């Protein structure tokens, strides 16, 4: 048990071990930048706000801890440490998560190549653990001075980067919803403008269909909902735009990958794994240095437990934590 020290910053109380110094707020749980005396490196510390407030909060607390303990990849946020000032389960009411400080978020062709390659390399790893990020956007991508990138999950509207099938409320979306988001981020980096700046879910889908066209016959037959089909099929039919004309001036290899990431039918979108092998990343692609994840147990997601059961499982996860070397 290390020595903790209490301190208030931005209406939030922070109780951290002595090893963490120079606590500076970055944004509000709530996050602080700090200096790790044990390693000599700058860290990011997330304090979970009211972790066991409800069954939802308690399960969410457990979910984030389980995810962060599992992620061990260069392009994904990982855990340096996890702690609590509580010395017992009974007392256990706060969770603090420690990671590498990158310094900034995401909001040259070689730059876009390097940045998107890193997203895809991190996304190949997350997707291999049967995880869907669901909220890839520039503010969920931590970037250091060296332009090295890490995928995380922390105003720039979420809806702008969301796959059209999610706007349409399809319950059976796949991992390619994340590939869509990558396509939206890549287009924005190449042009300097939000590809689809929808004001709401209806406007968002209108903007998407303007670029990718209205569904073709093969996709239309996959839509079970009568109301979704009535709405979509009542819109004026629109062809898929020529991406070479829309992204005029961009490297034609970047246009080719954009077309593969932004295909309307999710079943026809390129995967992170296939995208990493795309000609656009020839300067970076190494099939022997694009690892996959160890199996991730997400069976807990289907369970309905009491707050104290989620609290106790979280507590065991704090205790069992083993730092990286
Ligand atoms: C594995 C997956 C991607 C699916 C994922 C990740 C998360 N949760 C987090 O990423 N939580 C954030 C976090 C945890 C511990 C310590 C800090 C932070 S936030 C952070 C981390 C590193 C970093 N480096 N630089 C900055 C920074 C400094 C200033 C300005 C911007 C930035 S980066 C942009 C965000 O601040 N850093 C900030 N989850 C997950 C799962 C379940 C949940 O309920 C939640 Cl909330 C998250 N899933
Ligand atoms: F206007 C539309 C119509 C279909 C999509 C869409 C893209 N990929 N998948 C779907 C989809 C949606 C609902 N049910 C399905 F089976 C598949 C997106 C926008």
């Amino acid at each position: 048990r290390p020595t903790f020290y209490r301190q208030e910053l931005n209406k939030t109380i922070w109780e951290v071990p002595e090893r963490y110094q120079n606590l500076s707020p970055v944004g509000s749980g709530s996050v602080c930048a700090a200096f790790d005396t044990k390693t000599g490196l700058r860290v990011a510390v997330k304090k979970l706000s009211r972790p066991f407030q409800s069954i939802i909060h308690a399960k969410r607390t457990y979910r984030e801890l389980r995810l962060l303990k599992h992620m061990k990849h260069e392009n994904v946020i990982g855990l340096l440490d996890v702690f609590t000032p509580a010395r017992s389960l009974e007392e256990f009411n706060d969770v603090y998560l420690v990671t590498h400080l990158m310094g900034a978020d995401l909001n040259t062709d070689d730059h876009v190549q390097f940045l998107i390659y890193q997203i895809l390399r991190g996304l190949k790893y997350i997707h291999s653990a049967d995880i869907i990020h669901r909220d890839l956007k520039p503010s969920n991508l931590a970037v250091n001075e060296d332009c090295e990138l890490k995928i995380l999950d922390f105003y720039v509207a979420t809806r702008w980067y969301r796959a059209p099938e999610i706007m349409l409320n399809w319950m059976h979306y796949n991992q390619t919803v994340d590939i869509w988001s990558v396509g939206c981020i890549m287009a924005e980096l190449l042009t300097g403008r939000t590809l689809f700046p929808g004001t709401d879910h209806i406007d968002q889908l209108k903007l998407i269909l303007r670029l990718v066209g209205t569904p073709g016959a093969e996709l239309l037959k996959k839509i079970s909902s009568e109301s979704a089909r009535n709405y979509i099929q009542s819109l004026t039919q629109m062809p898929k735009m020529n991406f070479a004309n829309v992204f005029i001036g961009a490297n034609p290899l970047a246009v080719d990958l954009l077309e593969k990431m932004l295909v309307l039918d999710s079943d026809k979108r390129i995967t992170a794994a296939q995208a990493l092998a795309h000609a656009y990343f020839a300067q970076y692609h190494d099939p022997d240095d694009e690892p996959v994840a160890d199996p991730y147990d997400q069976s807990f997601e289907s369970r309905d437990l009491l707050i104290d059961e989620w609290k106790s499982l979280t507590y065991d996860e704090v205790i069992s934590f083993v730092p990286p070397p």
